[PDB]
């Protein structure tokens, strides 16, 4: 094929043409987005019972909603919520590669059975069901400049105007609104209304039938008279459209000639929809609104296209409707992607950098510069036609493997003019013979590389796919460079062919170095061993090296954490948030941007004691030294923040993929099994926890994700009582209800949208038990009376956050193997530890604990396979049960180095140096073929032997050996090692080559032709 | 697929069905006409009765084999408990009372009533203390349905 | 209806959430004054009916809490569906033995 | 799906009361199983009778 | 105020339109190609397509 193209190369030009031509319609038509989709597809249940408690929300709607998820397909695990807000969320995970689409379906139409089994104000508020993707595109946020808009202003402005002319921009998938909405609130007071002997029940049926709105019909329209000459509708009855409009409403009418009127009774009021949340930004009222992507879309397409529909209603915006920006991924993803195409345009320059300092050429050094982005910015096609999406993930992929690309174009240019050189034919006749001596080697290395990769797309799932994007970009890459290395560039040098100071000082130092290669071969014993030694000291360093996924990196924003203890409030809350808030605005305005702070909502609840701050940093220019990055400024804040008294503030980091898993610690939950109470469940988990503690040779951090019990307000409503009073237990109840706990009456149209009416109590005659006493309801006589009168109320604890998992009372538990041992033997000793627990008590392992089991660790079982499918393939390319076994035992010298940056550098075994080790291998094994080739090649077509073909070898071999492993410590060795604009992964994936790459030349010289040498002559005895 | 148009040409029905024949629950299923296969469950000890073998597996059992992906369906060989109310007609007589009675009395007696909190969803001046207003609960032996007021 | 008071009270909901769904290309819709609503999503050619149903079936589960009782009470039907009848077979009785 | 039908049941057998015991009056499983795998018998026996 | 747009054989049809140059052009690169490939040459396919 080479030499029938050599011939015919005007076509081999066409061949590349296209490669190109797709290569680059792919690129102006791929996805491009920070990750791909690696976590497995869950579906999130959540639904809204106004004023509820966790008991409640759980025995009146979670629990129904779960005993209905059955017949559904693929579902790995089902985890549930039921806390004191009124809020549920039901979570099922899904198997891997299970259609999400036809995983939202299947829950949610069989929920759609289950919604007559929940409780008319449960149906009311709507449950629903999306799909849990928790990777926002960017968060804006609309504040108001001047002190003239609230929190729910803002908030009804957003969506109203802004967020559907969002909702339908190229490429948003979901648009999530970040507040309420105006809605008409009607706040009660029991004395303005007690002294008309009215209770709530009577507010309630008003609103009612004074807000409804029925129908009537045409004219004509059904059946009319004989002939007839109008037809048009009526128009009854329509709905309220003004806070003065639904102020004048009939409540009742006394003896007296006058009437009650609403607004008599309580405060009518446009306002707010729910009042639990304070979207808080630099101190101000915000109200923003956060986006995802869409599926096919572009992170940077659309992201512009968000700042151009922003604008255009910058105008309309009125007094100061500032937009701010305080989460966006876009810049991230932009100078990363910036960066690494910078890499191989560089790695470019470096092999036309070398390649003339080693052949004083220019149409030798131009070959390359127009071979590597042929197959490279080409194998795009194969990604964009496989549905990957340029990533993160796959664009380092590329990076990776830019070394096993560029010895493809380096080493065959170099055998076809150091073939001629090496006294022989013209162009076109060299590299006809000078491939002839490649051509297999190539296509051994094919496959040979097809195994130590391939085996990699076939691992456990959420960091399953996380790795095969690697796999595939590579392979994909590998093959194409093959190809061209068989297609264009061998019939290319072939009619392109034919730096001074230097040249003949390398002449010199070839003799120098196989002074001693052309030793030692008399009895190999010490090289023998030493490499028995290398072995050892890279099975000692593999263990030592601790693991973990893609490193923490600097992102523009960060967190902090704050929660307030057991009873606290919101504004007990905000207070807290006002220090952060100040902390980080004045005394590090010279790396923060701004504090998104919002409270009544955390992590481990959705508590009024609780609340987070998105501080997103200043530009990465405006943060020069080291210490201005995040690790530093999280480190100099929480501990400024473990300060203030009852509050835990803590600030962390983000995670590398945010709506992926966490540090190799553990999620378990333990289950209840019997029926064992709440406060049964609590013991058996706090005697584990405990006995968890005393063992602190593997457990840093064992803890409830979950909150600890909390007092209540019971209120015991007696029956006898009620009765004998004419006091109706539905009257009762609704009054207690509503007042406190709110409810929504109905609907109203507002300014042409519509618009909930909720009615409950000012806040003034709800907020102590000694506030009761207020509230009164009429009888059978027609008399009000007190609470007092019939109820008792006493103080209790009841868990304000109750959880399940897999339909059965779980408590979730977080931890990790403490400094020291392995993710695995925590998990193996928890297990235990858990075994000693009273009878009818359970436990699961979930979310990363359940890939880590369900997924055993395949790299021994699938390496194995390779290991096999390359001994196999190997051989067969040569001849031999033998020979292959030569070429193996250079896997070791790679290992080495690449290790040994567990020395020089304090970093860990990454999924990228995880996937470096194999990019390195690559290379390693290749000299390993193309030597151990160029031994048996003249040892049988020039007829040579012994201890000559092997020195003959390793001599027409070793140039390319250095062109190569020069260019390639040069160009991943630049900001990659050594950064501070997402650096992590680019750190991860140069020394894990770079040192690694050094072992992997400059130590495998001296060695491979020992590896031809001691095999080969064992497989003849006597 | 198939499943997702029955059930969605269904939904249409739905709100036309006897309230009675909601509140059981319609349901819509892919599975295979026969058996897969039929799990047994026994007690040696003698200690539990069909009624409560029944009732066990149901409650504690089914609920995730059912879940558990290529299950179209699950028979359940029993019944699961309930609150048993065996009326009594002459008794009922007695007292003056009918099962409409009865019933509304079980209704309001037998109730879970979200009864909002004391923090005040949105609050006043400047409060501390915010705790959960806990009025009714679910009854939940025998003996609490017993003794319910007619 | 009250026409006005049919779109904006359902329409613009059922659109609010029609946002974002897969080769979506064109949708267009109209209110009535008999209460009556065909809100379209047409999608790109070739594209999966069926999954395409599927979604829009799926961003309804979240429009549909969200408007009036009478209308869910109703239906909101979500179906493929083309524009042109293929046929129309007619039905007379010769003979009137029966009426219109 | 009998796999699995067997590791549900099976993960849930250690907390059952007193003497609650699995039984398994009826499956078409096994004979399916046994079935193959006796006419994977005959694929062996077979190539070790050429 | 006031915006427009083609639906249905409208649509379809402007989009078939805007298309054609896209078409003959990509169309034409892809035969002179098959010839260079073939007629060993890199311009009497540039002949052909005359
Ligand atoms: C062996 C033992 C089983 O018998 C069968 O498998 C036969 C062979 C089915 O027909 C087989 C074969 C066949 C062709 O039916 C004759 C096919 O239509 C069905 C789906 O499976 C029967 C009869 C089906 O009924 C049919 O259900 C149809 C939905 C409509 C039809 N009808 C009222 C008009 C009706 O007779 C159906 C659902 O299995 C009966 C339900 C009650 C069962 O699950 C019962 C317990 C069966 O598993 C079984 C008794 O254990």
């Amino acid at each position: 094929m080479p030499n029938f193209f050599i011939d015919r190369p005007i076509f081999a030009w066409v061949i590349a043409i296209i490669i190109m031509l797709a290569g680059g319609l792919a690129i102006l038509k791929l996805p491009v987005a920070q990750y791909p989709t690696i976590a497995p597809p869950a579906v999130t249940i959540s639904a809204s019972y106004p004023g509820a408690d966790a008991k409640t929300v759980q025995d009146t709607v979670t629990q129904v909603i779960e005993q209905n998820m059955n017949g559904i397909d693929n579902l790995m695990y089902m985890s549930s919520n039921s806390d004191s807000t009124g809020t549920v969320q039901i979570t099922l995970t899904f198997e891997s590669g299970t259609d999400a689409d036809i995983a939202q379906v299947q829950v949610q139409n069989k929920l759609q059975l289950a919604m007559p089994l929940l409780p008319q104000e449960v149906q009311q508020q709507g449950v629903s069901v999306e799909k849990s993707s928790s990777s926002f595109l960017m968060v804006v946020g609309v504040i108001n400049t001047d002190g003239t808009m609230t929190q729910e202003d803002i908030s009804d402005y957003v969506a109203a105007n802004m967020k559907d002319a969002i909702s339908r921009t190229s490429g948003v998938g979901d648009v999530q609104l970040f507040g309420s909405q105006y809605a008409m609130r009607i706040w009660m007071n029991p004395n303005e209304l007690n002294k008309f002997q009215l209770t709530p029940v009577d507010v309630i049926t008003a609103i009612k039938a004074q807000n409804a709105q029925v129908a009537a019909g045409q004219l004509g329209g059904t059946p009319p008279v004989k002939g007839q000459q109008l037809n048009a509708s009526i128009i009854a009855q329509t709905r309220l459209t003004s806070t003065e409009e639904f102020g004048k409403i009939l409540l009742k009418v006394n003896q007296d000639g006058s009437r009650v009127l609403l607004r008599d009774v309580a405060k009518i009021e446009l306002g707010g929809e729910n009042y639990d949340i304070i979207a808080e930004f630099n101190g101000q009222p915000a109200s923003g609104l956060g986006i995802k992507l869409a599926t096919g879309a572009n992170a940077l397409d659309t992201a512009a296209a968000i700042r151009a529909e922003l604008a255009k209603m910058e105008p309309f915006f009125p007094s100061g409707l500032k937009i701010v920006y305080p989460y966006d991924t876009t810049p991230f993803v932009k100078i990363s992607i910036h960066e690494v195409v910078k890499t191989l345009v560089e790695a470019i320059i470096l092999v036309f950098l070398v390649m003339y300092l080693f052949l004083q050429n220019f149409r030798a050094t131009l070959i390359p510069t127009i071979a590597v982005p042929v197959v490279l910015l080409g194998t795009f096609a194969v990604l964009a036609a496989f549905g990957f999406s340029i990533n993160t993930l796959t664009m380092f992929g590329m990076v990776l493997a830019i070394g096993l690309l560029v010895d493809d174009a380096i080493v065959v240019v170099e055998n076809v003019e150091r073939v001629m050189a090496e006294e022989g034919l013209p162009p076109k006749e060299a590299t006809r013979k000078s491939m002839g001596q490649i051509q297999g080697a190539l296509v051994g290395i094919a496959m040979v590389l097809s195994a130590v990769f391939v085996p990699m797309a076939f691992f456990g799932g959420s960091t399953g796919a996380i790795y095969r994007q690697f796999s595939i970009t590579i392979v994909s890459a590998m093959a194409l460079s093959v190809l061209v290395a068989l297609i264009l560039t061998p019939a290319l040098c072939a009619t392109m062919l034919k730096f001074g100071w230097f040249n003949r000082m390398f002449e010199k130092s070839t003799h120098h170095y196989t002074d001693s290669v052309g030793g030692i071969l008399r009895s190999t014993g010490r090289y023998l061993v030493l490499y028995l030694i290398i072995v050892v000291g890279m099975a000692y360093l593999f263990v030592r090296l601790p693991s973990s996924f893609l490193p923490d990196e600097d992102q523009g924003v960060f967190m902090t954490m704050v929660q307030l203890p057991a009873g606290a409030t919101q504004e007990r809350t905000q207070k807290v948030l006002n220090e952060v808030t100040h902390y980080y605005l004045t005394k590090e305005k010279n790396n923060v941007e701004s504090v998104f702070a919002v409270n009544g909502f955390g992590f481990a609840g959705r508590g009024q004691n609780t609340g987070i701050a998105f501080v997103s940093l200043k530009d990465w220019a405006d943060r020069p030294g080291e210490e201005n990055k995040v690790e530093a400024i999280t480190m100099r804040a929480t501990r400024a923040f473990s300060q203030i008294k009852d509050a835990m503030v803590f600030a962390f980091n983000l995670p590398a993929i945010v709506e992926l898993g966490t540090a190799t610690g553990f999620d378990f939950e333990l289950i209840d099994q019997a029926g064992l109470g709440h406060e049964k469940l609590t013991q058996a988990r706090n005697q584990l926890l405990a006995e968890a503690a005393k063992h602190p040779d593997m457990l840093t951090s064992v803890r409830p994700n979950g909150l600890e019990d909390t007092p209540q307000f019971k209120i015991d409503i007696d029956q006898e009582k009620a009765q004998a009073l004419g006091v109706s237990i539905n009257d009762i109840n609704t009054t207690l209800g509503a007042a406190w706990g709110g409810s929504y009456v109905n609907d109203f149209i507002d300014r042409g949208r519509v618009k909930k009416v909720y009615v409950m109590s000012e806040a003034k005659y709800r907020m102590l038990p000694d506030d009761i006493g207020d509230w009164y309801v009429r009888a059978a006589d027609g008399q009000m009376v007190p609470f007092s009168a019939f109820s008792s109320s006493r103080w209790e604890y009841g868990s304000p956050r109750l959880e399940r998992y897999n339909g059965l009372p779980s408590m979730e538990i977080l931890g990790q193997a403490a400094p020291g041992k392995s993710t695995g033997e925590a998990m193996e000793l928890m297990e235990q530890l858990a075994s000693k627990l009273p009878t009818g008590v359970g436990y699961d392992w979930t979310g990363m604990s359940y890939q880590e089991r369900l997924s055993g660790n395949q790299a021994p079982s699938l390496y194995a396979i390779s290991l096999i499918v390359v001994f196999l393939c190997l051989a067969a390319l040569y001849e031999s049960w033998s020979i292959p076994f030569s070429v193996m035992l250079v896997v070791p010298l790679g290992v080495i180095g690449a290790l040994l940056a567990a020395t020089f550098r304090g970093l860990t075994n990454d999924v990228y140096f995880q996937v470096g080790l194999l990019t390195t291998i690559g290379l390693s094994a290749k000299n390993a073929i193309l030597i151990v080739e160029f031994a048996k090649d003249l040892m049988d077509k020039e007829g040579k032997g012994l201890i000559e073909a092997t020195l003959d070898a390793v001599r027409m071999r070793l140039r390319p050996i250095l062109m190569t492993s020069l260019a390639f410590i040069l160009g991943v060795m630049p900001l990659v090692i050594s950064t501070g604009a997402g650096s992590g992964a680019q750190n991860a994936v140069g020394t894990g080559v770079m040192g690694g790459m050094v072992t992997a030349t400059v130590l495998a010289i001296f060695f491979v032709p020992v590896f031809f040498v001691v095999v080969r002559r064992r497989f003849s005895r006597k």
